[PDB]
């Protein structure tokens, strides 16, 4: 190299695009393990729980149990006070986890006492030293209980003020995907859309593609994302581009109105024989749906083990405006 060169590049040393994934409690650590396990591209992988018991079990690059003081290695017990305050007397050891991130994925299950409660803490840590913060989080089934979502809601809206982008995922909503889900297998469906949100997010921006996806870009899109919620849909048939992205625009877990959407996120997953032109359909349909002025920031990669089908996350931002936060769950204005 040449003295220009050799300076940039030292610079593109400091210079990166550093990315964490933190899963708060058992659902969250539950989402970690899998993420680790499976690998996630270009991610570190952080756990952290007030149940020692859950931790132990975990599979992460890092784990915190946080309130040894105040739970001793226990859960919260359904608390969300216990989960902020347990956060909070450990705020040092997150955020020397997090600590040089550009950006932090944070992750669980609304509802419970750890979740619900640290999810916050650690998104106004995350902000704090100056990471893109985005959650990605789950609102419990009806058959929880109403204890159970009002908790839930309570921590929406306490995230929603320390987050760039929030992602919600209604659980409920999976029983109008598959109406004959068997309870016994209700999280472990909630576990694939886990996985498939924020893996599909994450990979969206460190996994190399039919086409670049720039930091800079997803960066623009998700500081001001607001509220945000997902859609999922995956077809092989002869149109499976056109099939997945109607499906995921159709998606139950897409509660709201579209139309008022200020950006979206895509990313196409397809097997090896996946162009760029079906890439471009996907895109070219969810243009059509949303603010001619809305930014859409897009990729595709290949997923090795996926044979024929094409697979299409959605994520679309800034439908706060057309959502209402309610004890009993998210309305459509
Ligand atoms: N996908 C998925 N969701 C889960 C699972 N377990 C529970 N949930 C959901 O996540 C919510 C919170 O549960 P946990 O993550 O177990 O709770 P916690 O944050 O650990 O809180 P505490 O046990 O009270 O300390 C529940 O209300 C369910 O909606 C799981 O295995 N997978």
């Amino acid at each position: 190299l040449s003295p220009e060169d050799k300076e940039l590049l030292e610079y593109l040393q400091q210079t990166k695009a550093k990315i964490t994934v933190v899963g708060c409690g058992g659902a969250g650590n539950n989402t970690i393990t899998r993420l680790k396990m499976e690998g996630i591209e270009g991610a570190k992988t952080v756990a952290i729980n007030t149940d020692a018991q859950q931790l132990i079990r975990t599979k992460a690059d890092k784990k915190i149990l946080i309130g040894k003081k105040l739970t001793r290695g226990l859960g919260a017990g359904g608390n969300p006070k216990i989960g902020e305050e347990a956060a909070k007397e450990s705020a040092e050891e997150i955020k020397a986890a997090i600590q040089d991130s550009d950006m932090v994925f944070i992750t669980c299950g609304l509802g419970g006492g750890t979740g619900t409660g640290s999810a916050p803490v650690v998104a106004e840590i995350s902000k704090k030293i100056g990471a893109l913060t985005v959650a990605v989080v789950t609102l419990p089934f009806v058959m929880e209980g109403k204890v159970r979502m009002k908790n839930a809601m309570e921590g929406l809206e306490r995230l929603k003020q320390h987050t760039d982008t929030l992602v919600v995922i209604p659980n409920e909503k999976l029983f109008e995907i598959v109406p004959n889900m068997p309870l016994k297998l209700a999280f472990k469906v909630a576990d694939e859309v886990l996985i498939n949100a924020v893996k599909g997010l994450v990979e969206l921006i460190t996994k190399d593609g039919l086409i670049n996806v720039d930091f800079a870009d997803v960066k623009a899109v998700m500081n001001n994302g607001g509220l945000a919620m997902i859609g999922i849909g995956e077809s092989d048939s002869e149109k499976r581009a056109k099939e997945a992205v109607s499906m995921a625009l159709n998606s139950p877990l897409l509660d709201v109105d579209i139309d008022g959407a200020t950006g979206a996120l895509i990313h196409v997953m397809g097997p090896e024989d996946l162009t760029l032109e079906e890439a471009r359909e996907v895109v070219a349909t969810v243009s059509s749906r949303l603010d001619p002025n809305a930014t859409i920031i897009w990729g595709a990669t290949i997923d090795e083990n996926l044979e024929n089908t094409v697979r299409v996350l959605l994520v679309i931002t800034g439908v706060q405006s057309r959502i209402e936060f309610t004890d009993t769950g998210l309305k459509r204005k």
